[PDB]
């Protein structure tokens, strides 16, 4: 059974939340096995950002156990801006667990290395998600996302508790029920890093959204991609930490060294509430 | 100064807010001036809604002093819908004090009555307002919605203290420093009670935003029809508490309604069922 533990206020630099397997911290990249139901291909998703938020928590690849933290830039926390129409993310937002986007080597549908991080997901389901859930989602499609120029692959995703799961199954059905949601999920990966003084992003394909067959090599090649990492057998393990407890650099007590739960949500500026248009 | 008084947890049955002054409260309908700055038309907003926000939340004019209490349908708490692309209402949204929309008449550029409500406000400023909020707000236009047949004019305004608003003096300005937004909220107001079963709003003027000159001509026509209704003169009050703390001249002036309202009692925001984080596509 899968728990969270949060340490500090969310919205500072002290908030982390640990994912706890029966109620001992278990590293959020490592030990979250990516398959729920391997036969049915049921992923388990790690959310990190729910929809229609702001604070752009992750799960960190450079601290021990791999806890979900606010991202920083130079000692200053993120806040992805609001891009009209769009308030924040438009969807829940997150990763699937041992998968890593390879730095190292060029991916031959983009021409571009990957950005070093767990392939992400997003997750089109009614229900809000809360930061460090597991949450079980079949793959309905994906996207080539080149993220100021590195292969940053986006599956779209829907948990199968959502009341539309058995009609949803491929690409196709979230034209059907979702219309205009892959119009707004083009746009957004475009430009939300405007507001922050950077380039619009592009995507290959044409911003295609290829089906669910795609999707599944794709996610397959980046499991096999941390097959490697975590073996230590990379050209470039790029700083990550690669500690685990449930299955070399395996090490049980790290579980025990993870300190106690603790607060209230910070207030936020007021800045992160202004709509760019 | 403006404060609120809150008596129980947001979204639930027994959640009020009234609006005090000197700590006392006033009636947010009757009491809070149209008017900040007459000769410069700077208007009193009374905020509802927060910008991106669901719960109902409005005042009501059927109890004594008017306080904000969220809306129910058929008994149970009324959320506003999410209607892909909006999240919520898409402005902070409210009313004019001591403005009517008159029930009680035809009016000529809708062919229909008014909603029996106070003048609604659309306020497009970058900061997220707050429930019983007083804000000060310029008038850029209007928009003349016909919300389930009846004349629910939508004034389109920014708080003066936006860092645009200098540069914000008429409608077109909307369009330049908000593109899309107007586009948006004619949208918003056609479809966004189709997930409660209702038909497709419509607006006259094919949803034309007007001018600031004509939105002053009807928000003056409204606070006209509140100056009838407050003096005991419209033909239907429906039913109106008029109680008021400020207005000496009205048959309904008692200083001393304030005293009868309960103290502050405000608990922490209660759960929303799931079922609200629903986006629904139109
Ligand atoms: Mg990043
Ligand atoms: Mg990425
Ligand atoms: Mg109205």
């Amino acid at each position: 059974t899968y728990t969270t533990r949060q340490i500090g206020a969310k919205n500072t630099l002290e908030y982390k939340v640990y994912i706890e397997k029966d109620g001992k911290p278990v590293s959020a990249f490592h030990d979250i096995p990516l398959y729920a139901d391997k036969e049915n291909n049921i992923f388990n998703m790690v959310v990190e950002i729910p929809r229609w938020t702001n604070a752009k928590l992750e799960i960190t690849k450079e601290e021990t156990l791999n806890p979900i933290i606010q991202d920083t830039k130079k000692g200053k926390l993120r806040f992805v801006r609001n891009c009209f129409p769009h308030h924040g993310y438009i969807h829940n937002y997150g990763a699937f667990p041992q998968t890593w986007e390879d730095p190292n080597v060029s991916h031959p549908e983009t021409k571009a290395v990957g950005d070093n991080d767990p392939i992400n997901v997003l997750e089109i389901g009614e229900t809000i998600a809360y930061t460090g859930q597991v949450k079980q989602v079949k793959a309905l499609g994906i996207m080539a996302l080149l993220d100021e120029g590195e292969t940053d692959w986006k599956v779209i995703a829907i948990d199968i508790n959502d009341p539309l799961a058995p009609k949803l199954n491929d690409i196709e059905d979230v034209e059907k029920y979702f219309p205009g949601l892959l119009r707004a999920t083009n746009e957004w990966f475009r430009i939300y890093k405007i507001p922050d003084g950077k380039p619009e992003n592009q995507f290959a394909f044409s911003g295609e959204a290829k089906n669910k067959k795609y999707a599944l090599d794709i996610i397959k090649e980046t499991h096999d991609s941390w097959k490697q990492l975590i073996a230590g057998k990379s050209s470039d393990s790029k700083g990550i930490d690669l500690t685990n407890v449930t299955l070399p650099t395996y090490s049980k007590a790290a579980s025990d060294a993870i300190p106690p739960a603790s607060k209230a949500d910070a207030p936020i500026d007021k800045s992160i509430d202004k709509w760019f248009f």
